[PDB]
Parts: C-alpha cells; sequence; structure tokens
C-alpha cells in the first residue's frame, strides 16, 4: 500500500533500560550538533522496554537523513538508562550508537504492520 519513503531510522545499541523520553532527548541533543537549520522532529519513537533498538518515524526524509549523518559523524555511547549526551568513556564496554535508514521490504513491512 502507500507511505512516505525514507522516514524510518533504526537506532541500535541503546542502553536496554532506557525509555522513550530519554531517547527523544538524546536524539535532539545529537541532532542539535549536526544542524541548527531544522528542528529535531522524531514524530514517533517505537521502543519496547528492555530492548537495545528503537525505530524512529521522522517528520520528513531530511530529518531522517540528518539523524543518519549525526550518528555517522559523532561517536556516542549511552552510559546509563537516563544518559542524554552519551559521551564515549575510555574503557567502556558499551557499544557505539548506530542509526540506519530502513528501506526495501523492512520499510514496507513497518507500514504494513502499522496498518494491520
Amino acid at each position: 500500500l502507500d507511505f512516505t519513503k525514507n522516514l524510518l531510522t533504526r537506532i541500535k545499541n541503546l542502553h536496554p533500560l532506557t525509555n522513550k523520553s530519554t531517547i527523544h532527548s538524546l536524539l535532539s541533543y545529537v541532532f542539535s550538533r549536526q544542524t541548527q537549520n531544522i528542528a529535531c522532529e522524531p514524530m514517533y519513537i517505537d521502543y519496547r522496554k528492555d530492548e537495545t533498538e528503537a525505530i524512529i518515524r521522522w517528520k520528513t526524509p531530511l530529518h531522517a537523513e540528518t539523524c543518519i549523518n549525526a550518528f555517522r559523524t559523532q561517536e556516542r555511547k549511552q552510559n546509563s538508562h537516563d544518559d542524554i549526551r552519551a559521551h564515549r568513556k575510555k574503557g567502556s564496554s558499551r557499544p557505539f550508537l548506530i542509526a540506519e535508514l530502513i528501506t526495501g521490504e523492512e520499510e514496507k513491512n513497518y507500514w504494513r504492520m502499522l496498518k494491520k
């Protein structure tokens, strides 16, 4: 069926005990350092407690691209469940936060499942 392409980013290596509020703040903190031209508008955050992944539905494709560029440029690691600035700490076992654009069949299935 029908959807706006290229809105979705998977965020990987979140702290497993975080929440949507913290994810929103972290994305806005990181996005701020990539651009001042447009506001951070993660319209929906799909996140289940005790997972290490979220799916973000951005307002526009340019917001999604901005997020991907931010995490590609910036080394970030979420230290604790409520860490928003996510500075990498020397000797930390935490992995680097990663943002990937969801495409192809994975993208179609997101919109199919949302509409089920």
